[PDB]
Order: C-alpha cells, then sequence, then structure tokens
C-alpha cells in the first residue's frame, strides 16, 4: 500500500540543511538529525530560544544567512504570521537561488495559497501528529513514530526522494511509519478535529453540568467529579490507543455498552450533517479568510470568548475544587 | 459546604463486617479496611476469585453465612443480576435480623425499586468514580480519593455516622474528599455520561473517518492517525484533569483555540436538547425497563450491534494498522 | 458464480445422523435421506407425529438419546420455543461431545444470538423456500429443488464440505440448485416478505372493497368476485413463476399493461421508503425483541387482531358467498 | 445602594493631570477641573482646536509630552482611530512609566481588547450621558450631573479612590450622581440604543409616510406635519424626562392612551426578540469586527446608505417644506 516503512538517506548527505526555529519540533528534529550524521544549521529570532539553541551547540546565524548557506530549509515556526516573515526576509534570498527545497510542518499557509514560492524550488511536507514531547519519549526508547508526507512542487524529479530522505533524517522510520498525502489532506484533517468532536465534547460536558445542577438539584462537586474532574477519560483514551476503540469497552459493564451503542447509532446522522457542513466550509477556503480577518481586526471575538468561558459557573466551581485537591 | 474532609471511625470498631465479593473494589476496599484495623469477612461464589481471596488470607464462608455473622454488609457485585441473588439467598437471612446496615457501590437497583429491604435496616451508599486500580495506585502513595455517599433508609438515627465511618474505613478521607448525595443522583450521573458525550464522541469520530474517506480522496491510515490512533486525546485528558478544561487549551495554537471556541458556542443548544431528552428518559425509570427486558429476551440487540460495530470499515482498517505498529 | 449444481457425498457416509422432528420437512428430508443410503435416526416428542414416524419405520429414541448416538443433528422444529428446548435438553448432551455438527432450516434464533452453541461444533444452515409438499411433488418426478446454505462456525475446516454433503443428502442437487448465504440473509429475506408486500397487498384489497362499497353503491358479491374470490391471482402467479414477471403481462390487454406500468413507476418511491424502514428495523434485532416479549406477555395483540380481522365486513360477506359456492 | 452622591478629592491634589483633546468634553471637563483647583495640562493635534485651547489659557504641549509630565491621563478623543494613535505615540511613553492612571469616556476600545495597557497602570472609566453642551447648561446653574464609573485594572489598590476623585474633579457630584459599572455595561448600553429603538422608530416613521401616501391618496405635507415635522415628539420627550414615561400620557386623550397601551402590550414580544438578537451580537464582539473591517475597506456601505436615505422621497419633500417654513 501507500505506506513506507524505511527508505534511503542519500540526497541529504553532502548538503547543508537550514533549520528555522528551535521550539518544540525544531529542537527535537534538529538534535535528532545532527545525531543522524548530517551538517545542519539553525536560524532563529535572537531571544531566549536562541540562548537555548546556542547553548545546545548549534551555530545560529540570522534567518536569511542560514538560507544562503543551505540548499534545504525547514520552516519550523507558527502558521499565523509566517506569511509576512516569508515575504520580507526569505523570499528575496530565495530568489537568489536556483536549486532549493522547502519543507513545512503544516499545510495551512500553502494549501490556501498564502505562500507561493517560485517554480525553482521543490516544495514538500513532513508532518507528525504528536505535540512533540512524546517524540523524545519515544526516541530514548529507540522507537520510531508516524508522519505524513506531501509534495506540492517538483522541479527536480526528486521531491519524493528528498521526502523519504528527510523522513529518515528525523528518526521516524524505521520504528514508525510514513504516509504520503497532499498538503490539503493534512490541513483538512488537522482542522476537522479542531472544529468537530473536541468542541462538541466540551459543549456536551458543559450542558450536562448545567442541566444536572439547574434542573435536578445536584451539587457542583459531584457533577465535576463524574464528568471530567476524574481521570476516567484519560484511561479510556489510553485503552483506545492500545487495544482499539470498541474492543476497549469490554472492560466496562454491559449496561454501559448497551446504552453507549444504542445512543451512538441513534445520533450518528446529526453529527454527520455537522461534519459535512464544516468540512465543506474548509475545503473552500472560507475559514482561512475568517481567521486572517479576525487577526487583522484585533482579536476581539477571541478576547470576548476567552472571557465568557472563564467567567462561567463551571469554571469557578472547578477553581474552588482544584484548589481543595491541591491541584494547581 | 456539603463536603467532608475527615470524620470518625467509632461505630465500626467492635462490630463484624460482611464483604460480598472479591473483584476489583471488593479486594481493594477489603484489604484496605483489614489494614485499617477492623474485623472483616468475605462472601463469594466459590470460583477463581474465591481461590484468590482465600489466598490473600481472608476467611470466606458462603454468602448467607457471612451475613449471619456480620451486622453490616457490603454488596460489591454486579448490577444486572444482583436482584435474583438478593431475593433467594440474602432476603431470608436478612429477615432473620433486627439491626443491620447495607451499603452499595451503585444506586441503580435501589433508586428504581428493584430492591426494597425492610425498614429494620439502615440503607446507604458509598461510591467512588475510578475504575479501581487507580485507588491502589493512590494508596501506596498514602493519598486519599473522592467518593459519593447516600442514605436511603435510617432506622437508627445513625446512618450518616456509619456512612462517614465506612468512608474512613476504606482510605478515602483524609487524603481525598467525600460528598453526600442520594442514590438517585449517583445513578443519574453514572448514566448520563454513558448516554451523552461518550457515544456522541464516538459517532463523531466515525463520521469524520467515513466522510474524509468517501468524499475527499483520503487514505484510511492518515485518518486513523489523526483522529484516535494517536495518543493525543490521552494527553489532552490528563492536562484537563491537572490544570482545568479551558486553561488546558493555552498549550495549543491560537487557530485551534479560535475554531474550538466558536464551534462550541455554536452547537451548544443541540446537545443540550439531546441531554434533556436522555436525562428525562432516565429520571422516569424507562431505561431500567428497557434494559431489564433486553436481558429477559436474550440480548439480541446487544449481539447485533456488537457485530455491526466490529464489521465496520474503520474497525478492519484499525486492525490492519495496529498489527503494523505491533500493538496487540 | 456462487451457485452449486452438484457435489460429493463423502463425509456423511459412515456417520450417524440425528433428525429432530417428523413434521413437514423432517419426514420429507428424512425419508429422502434414508432412501439416499445413510444411517439415520429420529428424535421426537412422543405424540401423534411419533406414532406416524415409528409407523413409517424410523427408530425414534428421546431427543437427547438421538443426539448422543449421532455426530450430526438437524433441528427441524419451530422457531418460537426452540430456545428453551435447546437450553434444557440439548445443551447438556452437546457439552458431552467434542466433534459435532448442527444444521437448521431457519436462521432466526441464531442470527440474533438466542442460541450460541460452543466453538466445538460446526454450525450451518440448509433452507429451502417451499412449504414442503411441493418437494415430494417434485421428488416423485426425479427432479431437484433449490435451497440456501450457510455456515456460522467452522471448527473442522470442513463445514462447507458437510454443507454440500447434506445438500445432496436431501435430493436437491442434482436437479435443482444450491446457494450459499449467511444465516442473516436468510432471516432478513424470510421476514421482508412477511412484512412488506404480503400485508400491503392484503390491505390494498381490503381498502378497494371498503371504498367500492361505501362510496359508489356496489354489491359486496361483485367486489369479492373481482378482487380475490376468483382464481385470477393464482393463474397470474403461475405464469410469473413460469415465464417471468413482465413477459407474463403479454397475455393481458394493452389497457391493463399501460395502467399497470404507469402506476408501478408512479408509486415505486413510497413502497421503497416503507421497505427501507422495515429492513432497518430487522437488521438491528428490534423485531425479535418485540416478538419475544409478545410471547412473554400472553399473545394479547395477536388475539385482538385475529378477532378484528375475522369480524370485519369483508370476512362475513366472504363467508356467506363461499357458502353459496359450496366452497368449505 | 451602588449610588454615590459625593466623595473626596484627595489623591488628585498634588499631582499633574493630562488632558488629551479640547473638543466637547475635553474643553468642558478641563475648564471645570481647572476651576476646581488642580494643576492640569492639555495635549492636542495642532489645529483649530489647538488655537482655541491656547486661546482659553491652557498650556498645550504635544500629546506624548503631556503624558511624560502627568501621572494621570484622560483620552478624550474618538473611538474609531484611537487605536493607532495609542500604538504609535502613547504606548512607548507609557512604557516609560511605572505608576500611571488612564481614564476614558467610552469603553468600546477596551471592552473588546483593541487596547491593552500594561499591568503597571490603573485603568478606569468615567462616562456621562449628555451630548456635552447640557453640562455647561447645568454648571452655570451650580447643579451636578450623572455619570458612570468603571475600573478595568487596579495596580494600586486605589483605582476606585481615583475614580471618585476624578468624578468630583469634573463637577458631577455633588449635584448629580455617580454610578459604578464595568466598561462592558457602558458599551453594551451605548450600542443597544443605537441599534434598537432609534432605527426602529425611524423606519416606522418612514413606513407610515410611504403607506399613507401610496395607498390612501394623502398629501406629503400633511404626513410630514403629523409625524415629525411638528415638535410634538420634543415636548413628549421633555415631559418624559420630567414626570415619567407613563405619567406623561395623562396629558393626552383617553383614546390615545387606550390605543397606545393596547398596541404596546401587543407588540412587546417581537421587539424583545430583536433586542435579544442584537445584544447577543454585541456581547460576543462581532459588531466591533464588522465596523473595523468596514473602516479597513473604504466605508463603501456607509456611503451608499447615506446616499439612499437622502435620495428618498420623504427627504426631498422635507426639503421643499422646510424651505417653505424658513427652516434652514
Ligand atoms: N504543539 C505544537 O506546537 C506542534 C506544532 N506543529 C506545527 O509546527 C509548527 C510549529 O512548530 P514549533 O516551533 O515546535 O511550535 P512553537 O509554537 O514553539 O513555534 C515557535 C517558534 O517560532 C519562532 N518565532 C516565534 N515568533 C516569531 C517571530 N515573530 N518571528 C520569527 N520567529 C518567531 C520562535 O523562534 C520559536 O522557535 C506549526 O506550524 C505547527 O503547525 C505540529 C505539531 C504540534
Ligand atoms: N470498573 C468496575 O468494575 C467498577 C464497579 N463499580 C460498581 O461495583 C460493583 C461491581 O464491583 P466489582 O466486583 O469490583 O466489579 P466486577 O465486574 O469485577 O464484579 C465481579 C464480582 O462479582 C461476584 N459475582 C459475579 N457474578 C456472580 C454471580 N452470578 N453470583 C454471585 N456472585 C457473583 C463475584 O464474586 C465477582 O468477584 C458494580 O455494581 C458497579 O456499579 C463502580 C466503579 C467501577
Ligand atoms: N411448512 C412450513 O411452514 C415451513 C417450515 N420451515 C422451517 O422448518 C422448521 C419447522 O419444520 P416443520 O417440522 O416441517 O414445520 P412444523 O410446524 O410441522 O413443526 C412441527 C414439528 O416440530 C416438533 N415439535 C413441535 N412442538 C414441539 C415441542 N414442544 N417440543 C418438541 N418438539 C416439538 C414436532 O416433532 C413436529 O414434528 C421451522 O423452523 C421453519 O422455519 C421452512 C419452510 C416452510
Ligand atoms: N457628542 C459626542 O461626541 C460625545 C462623545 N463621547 C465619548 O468621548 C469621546 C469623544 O469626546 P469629544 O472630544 O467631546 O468628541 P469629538 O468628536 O469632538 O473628539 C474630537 C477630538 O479628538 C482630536 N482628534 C481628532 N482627530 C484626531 C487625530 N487623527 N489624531 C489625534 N487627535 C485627533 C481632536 O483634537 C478633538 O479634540 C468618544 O470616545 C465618545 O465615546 C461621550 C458622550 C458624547
Ligand atoms: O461511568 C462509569 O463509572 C462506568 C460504569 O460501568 O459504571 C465505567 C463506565
Ligand atoms: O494546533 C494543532 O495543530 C493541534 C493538532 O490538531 O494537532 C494541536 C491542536
Ligand atoms: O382484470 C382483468 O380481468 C383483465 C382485463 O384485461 O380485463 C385481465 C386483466
Ligand atoms: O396625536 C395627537 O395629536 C394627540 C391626540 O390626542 O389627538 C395628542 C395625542
Ligand atoms: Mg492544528
Ligand atoms: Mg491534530
Ligand atoms: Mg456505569
Ligand atoms: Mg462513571
Ligand atoms: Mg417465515
Ligand atoms: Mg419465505
Ligand atoms: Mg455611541
Ligand atoms: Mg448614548
Amino acid at each position: 500500500d501507500k505506506t513506507v516503512l524505511d527508505a534511503n538517506l542519500d540526497p541529504l548527505k553532502g548538503k547543508t540543511i537550514g533549520v528555522i526555529g528551535y521550539g518544540n519540533q525544531g529542537r527535537v528534529q534538529a538534535t535528532i538529525m545532527r545525531e543522524n550524521g548530517l551538517n545542519v544549521i539553525v536560524g532563529n529570532v535572537k531571544d531566549k530560544y536562541y540562548e537555548l539553541a546556542k547553548k545546545e551547540g548549534f551555530e545560529v546565524y540570522e534567518i536569511d544567512e542560514a538560507v544562503r548557506r543551505s540548499d534545504v530549509a525547514l520552516l519550523l515556526i507558527p502558521d499565523e504570521v509566517m506569511k509576512e516573515v516569508y515575504e520580507k526576509k526569505i523570499a528575496p534570498v530565495l530568489q537568489g537561488k536556483k536549486e532549493f527545497v522547502l519543507d513545512f510542518a503544516s499545510g495551512y499557509n500553502v494549501a490556501f495559497g498564502l505562500i507561493r514560492p517560485p517554480k525553482s524550488v521543490d516544495t514538500i511536507m513532513v508532518a507528525p501528529r504528536m505535540v512533540g514531547e512524546g517524540i523524545m519519549d519515544l526516541h530514548k526508547q529507540g522507537k520510531g513514530y508516524p508522519v505524513l508526507l506531501g509534495v506540492k512542487q517538483d522541479a527536480s524529479g526528486k521531491a519524493w526522494d528528498y521526502a523519504k530522505a528527510i523522513a529518515k533524517g528525523i528518526g521516524a522510520i524505521p520504528g514508525g511509519i510514513a504516509v504520503i498525502s497532499s498538503f490539503e489532506e493534512e490541513a483538512l484533517l488537522d482542522l476537522m478535529s479542531e472544529h468537530t468532536w473536541v468542541p462538541i465534547l466540551f459543549g456536551a460536558i458543559k450542558a450536562c453540568y448545567d442541566i444536572a445542577v439547574k434542573e435536578y438539584g445536584v451539587s457542583p462537586e459531584a457533577a465535576l467529579l463524574e464528568f471530567y474532574a476524574s481521570g476516567e477519560l484519560a484511561e479510556i483514551a489510553r485503552l483506545i490507543a492500545e487495544e482499539g476503540i470498541f474492543n476497549q469497552m469490554v472492560h466496562h459493564s454491559t449496561t454501559s455498552q448497551y446504552g453507549t451503542l444504542t445512543r451512538m447509532f441513534k445520533y450518528y446522522d446529526v453529527v454527520r450533517r455537522i461534519v459535512e457542513n464544516e468540512a465543506k466550509y474548509i475545503w473552500d477556503g472560507s475559514f482561512a479568510k475568517e481567521w486572517s480577518l479576525e487577526q487583522q481586526a484585533g482579536y476581539p471575538v477571541f478576547y470576548r470568548l476567552w472571557e465568557l468561558a472563564t467567567q462561567s459557573e463551571m469554571a469557578k466551581a472547578e477553581k474552588e475544587l482544584y484548589k481543595l485537591l491541591g491541584r494547581k
């Protein structure tokens, strides 16, 4: 199938590599690669992270100076401002090149056309799915992790070879796997989660609390303990990742199984409709517009919602309680 | 407030205690109490668990023989068959008593009237919220855990004193806390979760998979990795339990925060309606009827759904994949 | 294709066979097989049918005694009570075996999990589609008939070989055919008919009668003669089975063809919706629950409907008329 | 209650005050305060208003120069551009301070997060409800007026003391009153009016005119005279402010009272729904976004609507008429 369990490391040996940033990924992937036998450099904004990077023994020039020396570059930085940074300080230099290769962690800014490098640059993606600390939590075990790979532009007939070369250049395969997928799929997926089941889950919990309290005379403490103040969800998620989502429920009671299955097959259509709506909203590029404008206005809605959420009853009760249990 | 952080241990010292069962709770609570300085006994069906109980040094008679010797009894056994067991082998003996006390882990069978002991028995509840192994995972740390307490019938003016006595008799407070609550609240809560956000979550995930695959040319492996085959959810749940549900999201990107909050406040009404419907269905006693009948018929629906779920596309793909990653 | 026109008879020669029942199928299939050169026995409730079976020269022990002697067993008895009979008088004995094979006529009780034999028994189906008398009405002609075959559990790598062996052991192929199909498909099909076009047909006839009488001043006799008191439908059905459903209509008038076709293509969506609803109701296992409970209550609805139907106007008129025509 | 009828003047005596602007409020409040015995200064854009300010005897430096000298600052300028002005010319200087206090007239830019001063500055509000000329029209009478007060950030445990100090520093209490209220309430209120009853009123008048003319053959002049070209509304509003909204209607005829009351209680739900929608739209921060973007695009909609309104029939007729009556 489309999977790839291991591959070569030929094109990247002999070349210099440009790593932009020393955050979560940047540090991890960079240290890994240095330890994989390659000549690498770092580009960073001269601040605390720069202190830490030069600490760990990585020569760090300015961004553009690291792009002049390298024939490859990894832009391991945020998604909300990368546009301007690329426009001012990277595009000029890049125009001062002929054979180059650029790789990202996310496909947001490219899938939607906010960044359109020239045709003289092979354009690719390599994206994992962790938060970043799990990857050292796996590397010290000598394991490997899974990732997604994509190619946007090939001007060398070699983008895929560089793709798998990089893949092995970060310690994913062998030990994990590597999937090949467009920039578009990656963005679509990373967003669907952030728009569909996470917020639905949270709203459902909030509603259960509000209902139980204001309509059957229950104490906030008990509600919080049942719903999320207990680590039940965490163990469930672990068992899911280990055994399987359904096989997991065998460790539950028959009553729970019955209710859960019935209600699942009873509400599948509604959420399906919702997911359709949101995925369509995304595929078209509307959400990117919405978000970019909300940046350009001053983040008002962001502000007001962050306020409302924290000034809700549930949050205050959680505050009192977490205080009681010593939890910070 | 209604909370209780510590209390006495007076009524239970000098009396014998009857522990019915040696499963997860039974073993844990029983060993704890023995180690808390009390004279205890065990009643069990003579099978593997009986071997393990007599192994760990607990004299174990027959059930009814343990109820004749004890003035207290803890029925630490399932919720689906306990009815018959109480009718045949416990009610007679109990009628052969005057001052007795009975406590449960769950309020299902009592809140709905499937078990109505005489008026010569103080009736109570003590219910934690773990799965059971976390409690030793906390006891070896000398900590304490939270629980719920309830009283159904008082024929001694002392049910609450026995309640807190038991509470401390199992190593919850001091170290955790103890909430007081009817049998009804406990059942309502344990069920709302099993009917509202768990199945909704699962259906949403399933729908995201189905959509992404059958409508945007996406490979199954990537979908599974993004949604649940990765341990993302587990870390999120842990951070929730530690910091707070909302404060958790600070460790995410602004884009995720924005989308999540907007969509949460956008879909809150729908799930609210759903939760209303289900909670009402429960408060009335309809679900208990449904479930009892489904038992009396031969568990057909249970069977067919357990089949359909496992014969779905997502499950088969998860099978192939988990095999690849070595996960059992 | 999946069809099978003939096969072997090897595994069943040398073994003893257990036939449970001497009703329509039991007698027919048993006599056929005896005449096909096999050593067979019979198990039956000692009543009139037992008299008839021992009459026709089949040694008949008790049920369980016939299962102890046989390595195969055919449960040729009803679907509504077979559960208890299997639980009490068959499951014990079967537990007293290692290599066994069990076959049914219908898949109701198995497809829905009301009967779950051990894993040490190959489980199969062989189901024809007649009412039973047509099969002798074909055997004396040396023909063969069609059937469905299914396998639920294979503990021998041989369930299919036994399947076709049995198939030929009853005189179906060669002469007819044999289709392979799950238990589930068989039940689904046998029920869809009993829920979709039969009752719709009957209700349509009833409605035509009621309308014609109470709204255009027509005589009951004429209505009954036109609709069903005449053998028109029978000849139509015969021609359907012989030539084909559509090619049949050539023997009609052009007017009939035109009206029929137009109205058929005009009402196809409605009945489609209905059929969807009912098939879904079945696939899930709800109907089995409904029916089992209606048994457990005392067949009240059954009773009241059997009353209403017979106390309707159409039935009384049919009574008077059939009396006139000498029809019993 | 929350009201405050008079308070102290202690913290502001000995300190210098920074007044930004010399418009309606700026001039009024500044002259008042100077006349209340305080050392004050002015910051202004060097234009006509600057001429007038230096005319009236207020030393006026540049904006930032007035913020360097003052330990307090009052930003008495518009709400639509204040953002940039604060970003460029005020934030730097303010960063060059430790103990500072800032007060506004409106809470728009702060309630929605368009301006977030540091935590080393106590942030407050003092907002009246006039248009500004009424305040001298009251001061020469030695009266006092009502205002709203708010505190956004306290880094001194003294924000409220400065609040009431300022309050008395402008001649409101004693003589009027002072209410305490968040920035949020002030903005919400100032906007609800501008979105709910003003535009509804205007649309109702417009519709009455259009209807009367185009459907019962009436002359424009009469319609205009009845509806608003007469000063009826003004006298009604005055009586409202004086006596009370309802007690006002006693000076009317019984017929008017009856019709008005009935129709009021008959249409209360509709407008309630409308008001809910708009208030919700505001609380969330959507309107601020809308307005900021409409600025960033070039005020197109503003333009087109200002055109349509003036090119309507009613406006032209009003033009002809007001000309007739000599009204400019
Ligand atoms: N939890 C996470 O942060 C994960 C990030 N990703 C993706 O990788 C990218 C981020 O990777 P990380 O660096 O590990 O996360 P991060 O949030 O720590 O990235 C911050 C980095 O960007 C640099 N930076 C910040 N502001 C800058 C500015 N104004 N100008 C120039 N440089 C600036 C900083 O040097 C810093 O190293 C994102 O695009 C994301 O889609 C993928 C998986 C998880
Ligand atoms: N994950 C869990 O199992 C938790 C259980 N509870 C509640 O506690 C009760 C169950 O406690 P556990 O024993 O720890 O769970 P369990 O599922 O391990 O219960 C098995 C025990 O029940 C006894 N038993 C089982 N079948 C029996 C039968 N036919 N006849 C006589 N005795 C039989 C056995 O002695 C066995 O030890 C339930 O009511 C549940 O509501 C509360 C929190 C979590
Ligand atoms: N003729 C029909 O109505 C059709 C029957 N089938 C299927 O075959 C099976 C029945 O086969 P048949 O015997 O030919 O129909 P049947 O209605 O004549 O069944 C009566 C047989 O069941 C046995 N029996 C009845 N009550 C019993 C009891 N309380 N305890 C023990 N044994 C009892 C008797 O030995 C009797 O011979 C059904 O499951 C049906 O799904 C399939 C095609 C047509
Ligand atoms: N009738 C009104 O306009 C009232 C105003 N308010 C609130 O008070 C504030 C306005 O108060 P006023 O000064 O009396 O109204 P205003 O409209 O006369 O304010 C204009 C002032 O802002 C200065 N200014 C204008 N454009 C500038 C620019 N590009 N750069 C720097 N400075 C500029 C001018 O020097 C002028 O003094 C607003 O925030 C409003 O919410 C409250 C009650 C009524
Ligand atoms: O909600 C609960 O605590 C569970 C139960 O079976 O009672 C584990 C699912
Ligand atoms: O910000 C992202 O990209 C997250 C993801 O879905 O992987 C953490 C939320
Ligand atoms: O209904 C009838 O009798 C038919 C006719 O053509 O008249 C044969 C169909
Ligand atoms: O509309 C009018 O002129 C009023 C009347 O009573 O006629 C005063 C209200
Ligand atoms: Mg994301
Ligand atoms: Mg993600
Ligand atoms: Mg439960
Ligand atoms: Mg629970
Ligand atoms: Mg049938
Ligand atoms: Mg049939
Ligand atoms: Mg305003
Ligand atoms: Mg106003």
